[PDB]
């Protein structure tokens, strides 16, 4: 099949983060948690993007090998 | 506002071709031009990917700056 584009670096934080996030409803975790990202410090933020894009490299890599 | 994430470059591919791509139905031209993206040279689909790449790096360096 064909490779699936991975996930952003924002998303990864919001979906890994949602869980634990509280409170009340998910609606309301989602609001703090996209509060949370935007209030990352600047090494965190820079980890999370290089995550990200490592895994870009290799979705590049499986789009150019795949058949 | 929120830096967008950019295009990737199998979306940016299937939209660039898709206006001249014919024939008889939207419907149509997507399918054609899918098949197109799979049938290309190993040097085109590079160019595409290293494309995408670049306005992937802009895209980390405007999160990482955005306030
Ligand atoms: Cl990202
Ligand atoms: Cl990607
Ligand atoms: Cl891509
Ligand atoms: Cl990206
Ligand atoms: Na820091
Ligand atoms: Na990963
Ligand atoms: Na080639
Ligand atoms: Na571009």
């Amino acid at each position: 099949g064909k490779p699936k584009r991975p996930r952003s670096a924002y998303n990864v934080y919001v979906a890994e983060r949602f869980q634990e996030a509280k409170g009340d409803s998910p609606q309301e975790k989602l609001k703090t948690v996209k509060e949370n990202w935007k209030n990352l410090s600047d090494s965190e933020k820079e980890l999370y993007i290089q995550h990200a894009k490592e895994d870009e490299t290799r979705y590049h890599n499986e789009m150019k090998s795949w058949a």
